[PDB]
């Protein structure tokens, strides 16, 4: 369905229209200079080679261990419990191949990030979606989902802060999941891509802070959003040492490691001064504030996200009959603002659209003006 | 879990106990002698045309339904097998199907063949089955390929009216989800209650198939002869799968269908009287079990004071203390853990003996 | 086989008297003492414990072989269905099995049901079979899970000695490839011969199972009753699979199976010797006509090399010629694998007079043609 | 099984032995500055149009082949991964693919990971490869869906001419078996020899695709960039699976890739020359010691027949001896398929002084063995 709104947008650009594109999570801004300089400097050294070791260069797995200790007081063995990925999409897709085949089911929330589905369907797995929405007991539905699939699902894939809803959970959420996943012996994957994209002084919890999460869980983190990595993919997975090893084995038949100069560049991102991450977080918080306040002054009472790069907006009553896909087309044609239709994230999302905070503030104000002129011209 | 209770039962008889076996669902009764005689005489790809003509007449005479015997009917060696081959023809390996909970698992073998995965759908008092069915469809990605239903129902004895089927069929067509219906207990009905066929619903043949076995109606337990009727493209799919075998009870089985039918009535009558003894008996003992309106089963809710134990442990209690073997409800799914299933497959004297074994158990536990 | 069965029926609807030696179904009646028990018990998960005892005694008295009735034998609803279930128990979807070419396709149903791929191993005169079998084992990755064999063979009638099996078993142990052997035609033996069991090879049960269908030895076509013996862990696999499938094998057939296997074997001796006399009439008639066929020593088939003037036709089109011109239906050899395409199969399923009418139509065809 | 050889090597280093590592074929030389520069200054699923145009020009200039950049070309993330995805897009459980033996093990793996089974076809002096190749097609049911080839070859260094490819293509077209060709070593050619593309065969595109990686030609090892050309449907298939995975655009790397293809091509010739010089030193050195290895005509590899006195040890054991006695790590031929158990592979990935050091170790080992 995102193909549909990608086409309409591109048609609008080719018509010459000035479209505020708030429909993708591609960071707009530049990569921090220390990171780019390392990459370039290391690539230019005659002794450098692109290929590296199966699990990542030891110094980088060390940096990831340190990142866990410092942020979460969590122990990750760099030798056995950490592995460098070529971004989390690669990482996940490969964990699924290693772990899933025809005859297996994974559980995903609805609405959620569709990448987690594709990988599993590509690996041969079936997907069972679990409602994650206001006024439904998630833990009842998750436990139903486990009990009422035969055979039980091998795995459940969660991601907080959430894409697309911006939902944040505290540590007692993770305790429940973990105790539940151990009870039925279902593996937990957790996607921590938005851990640094956090507003109002809040911190994102890792699942690896629960005692014995390592016995049942793995956790993916990507550098894309925290460090504005554009046209570069790198991250890691940690936790259960057998799952880390199964990802290592599958990867050795696919790649020669992550591009070495990018791995060295990741060391410079993860180590040392993290002001560039706080600035990126801050830049999103203020874009959030212009968007949310502006939509509200126009009479669209959108909810204020506590994290992620997304405002997950409930379709106003007077347009609710249209559906998300139809509404998002209207926003594009009438307001000259590209959004993602909520239905693209699962059927429980059809009453919403998602905005990504990827244009600057003036542009955002221009998006708000376009939406407000639409309301006015529709008689609202 | 049935293997668990089939082995404790055989361990009890290993020990010289007089166990009243009400746990299998297999007729004790004699096959009508005219059918057995025709087997003796005969001994001296879609199935025999004659046998396929017989099902067509059957479908017309019972249900006013048109079945073309050239294309819309196929003989099977039983519904487990036929369901296996359909699944094989219709699923990609690993695909999903919908099974009610609680229900008799006629899919297990198909699941082994197709690598099928089951989404269990609650079919229980208190919950809206259609909302749950549509939910399970929607929430499985990709969509399930089929839903397997059976009325009258094993193990619940739940019967349905035509309007259920017109409602399943309308929903099936809405999501292009194939409907398989097992009419195995169509003749075992009580009190002028009657069993509709999903094929009475107009346009059913665009989305549904129906299986019937001879084993319950005619006491042909293990003769394994049945048939499938429905969509002609799915009949043809089965015929392909059967043709890979490249290959007498079929012939004998003609007598069952096109012969005199009083024996089918007499069989249902036998089960009805048996039902009356156990139900009456259990109730004298204060076990206020529901009277079934159809099928060979009494679906008994576990008395509150035995509720804590769960179906498995109550069944162990029953086997140890009352010398009666029952099917624990959880063998039919988690939504059956508060029941047991009795099969009316012993004689009435023996049903009485079981009633007295249950009573005493209750006398000794202070009820 | 469908093609030739359609042309045959076409010819009959046109009023032609076709001598059908194409189908392969026993025409004789089931011995009374067998039928008797089917009737009587009908009126009144591993197989009946008594029937598995009758299998155990069968192997002890015919092959001096110990088969433990409680763990090493199991009753089947025929060998085709029995093989499918074994395959479901031991194959992962998409795995490969080895099969001789040419051979009768008893594997096909299992292959489709278990999702198995097939690798054929040429089994023909002048090709080292063991070379090809091991080569087929080594050139497949992952290793094939099983090889399927059947001696006396359908369609070639080939017979092997006990040494052929001790090499198979020894090879199968080397690579850890399961052996399945089909003893179907063991009792259909001629001229004083006794057919050997793979289970006579010491430690055969470590790597192999053996299947017997009652159909051929006892005129029990359509009865769908046989057994498997061998490895206890493979038998237990089959017992599990079968428990999901059916409540149990039709007891009257099981008790009929006991009459067949226990006691007086005079009726199997008589069936054999009948096939022998039919063999002699067809083999002799065909040679008299300058069709120099091989003579089988077991089984019901005369595996007949296509005469050279008709070799360019292939087995399909030549068999069509037999049907059209001689009024005889044979099974083309290609239906058994491409390495059969210079043969046709004859089944000894008509009476001697009918077999002579065939030989006669065939003689006239050579005479009408150039030969 | 190259894990055993990599573990022994690491053990030796851990003991301070100076090991000349000629096992894993990892290019050791630097990427040309002009390529690497484009990484610094720049920092759909079919690829940047300009890159696909460069691909097109490369096929037109080198081979006189027309490849529509719109429909017949796709940027991969390198051949290893790109092939792995083509396999996931085209293969599942129930398929079999065909691979030579000995051959490049990474093809086998992508296929297996996708769930295909693999049938290997001997490609060795003394055996007729096309006869065995057609047998492998005909004797597997279902018939294999694809065959994967690569010349010049890893590990054997075999080079073929266009005549070879036009017989593959015709055989492929006769049986409708797709053909995958790996052109990774197109530029690593010696002594004026030249490697053809399967696309020079007219109608190749109806049945065939070709992979080329920038890794060897341009010392871009681990850069995760290449492309695939040929059949538009297999190209579209690769395109769709890429969309769903969304592993990334990697414009900087595509941009660098453009610099490789459009830049001065002398660096490629320099790279080939360097390997030709290292080959001259290893071949001449071994021969002076009395090990008369075949001179490769292309590829980073010397494919050395185990000398007769050591033949009996087999390749893994002879490789181990080479590491212990000569202080040289080689890859044992059996890791490439059973038909390679009589060779070892050297990779020309160490400089000439080091190659001299290897040779001296190997000579000292022949001398201590009295051979
Ligand atoms: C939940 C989540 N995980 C991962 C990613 C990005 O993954 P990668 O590291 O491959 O860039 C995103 C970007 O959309 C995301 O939203
Ligand atoms: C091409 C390549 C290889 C190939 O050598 P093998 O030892 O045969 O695997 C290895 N590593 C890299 C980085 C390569 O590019």
């Amino acid at each position: 369905v995102f193909n549909i709104t990608a086409e309409l947008k591109m048609a609008a650009r080719r018509r010459g229209e000035d479209i505020i594109d708030l429909s993708m999570g591609n960071p707009d801004g530049p990569t921090p200079p220390h990171i780019v300089e390392k990459l370039c400097t290391v690539a230019q050294r005659e002794d450098t080679h692109g290929y590296s070791t199966s699990r990542g260069i030891p110094r980088l797995r060390r940096a990831i261990s340190h990142w866990y200790r410092d942020r979460y007081d969590v122990q990750i063995d760099p030798e056995s419990e950490a592995i460098v990925t070529i971004g989390s999409k690669e990482g996940l897709a490969h964990l699924m191949l290693a772990t899933l085949d025809h005859g297996d089911t994974i559980l995903v929330p609805n609405p959620s990030y569709p990448i987690h589905i594709y990988g599993a369907v590509i690996a041969g797995a079936q997907v069972r979606s679990v409602p994650l929405v206001p006024g439904i007991d998630f833990f009842n539905e998750l436990e139903r989902a486990i009990r009422e699939s035969i055979p039980k699902p091998r795995m459940m894939i969660l991601g907080f802060p959430s894409n697309p809803t911006a939902q944040c959970v505290e540590l007692d959420f993770f305790e429940r999941v973990v105790a539940l996943a151990k009870q039925y012996d279902v593996m937990v994957v957790h996607d921590l891509a938005y851990a640094d994209i956090v507003y109002d002084g809040w911190k994102a919890p890792s699942i690896m802070q629960v005692p014995g999460a390592k016995d049942i869980a793995v956790e993916f983190f990507t550098l894309s959003k925290s460090y504005n990595m554009a046209g570069w993919r790198i991250g890691f997975m940690v936790g259960n040492p057998e799952l880390v090893s199964a990802l290592a084995r599958i990867k050795s038949y696919h790649d020669y490691g992550t591009f070495t100069p990018l791995q060295v560049a990741a060391i410079a991102a993860l180590e040392g001064d993290q002001q560039c991450v706080r600035d990126i977080a801050r830049q999103y918080q203020q874009r959030r504030d212009v968007l949310v306040k502006g939509l509200r002054e126009a009479g669209w009472m959108v909810e204020n996200p506590k994290a992620s790069m997304y405002v997950w907006a409930k379709i106003p009553e007077p347009y609710a009959h249209l559906g998300s896909l139809e509404f998002a087309k209207k926003l594009l044609q009438d307001a000259k603002v590209s959004v993602s239709p909520g239905i693209g994230f699962g059927d429980y999302g059809d009453d919403h659209v998602r905005f990504a905070l990827i244009e600057n503030r003036d542009r955002l104000r221009q998006a708000v003006r376009g939406i407000k002129a639409m309301f006015r011209a529709d008689g609202l």
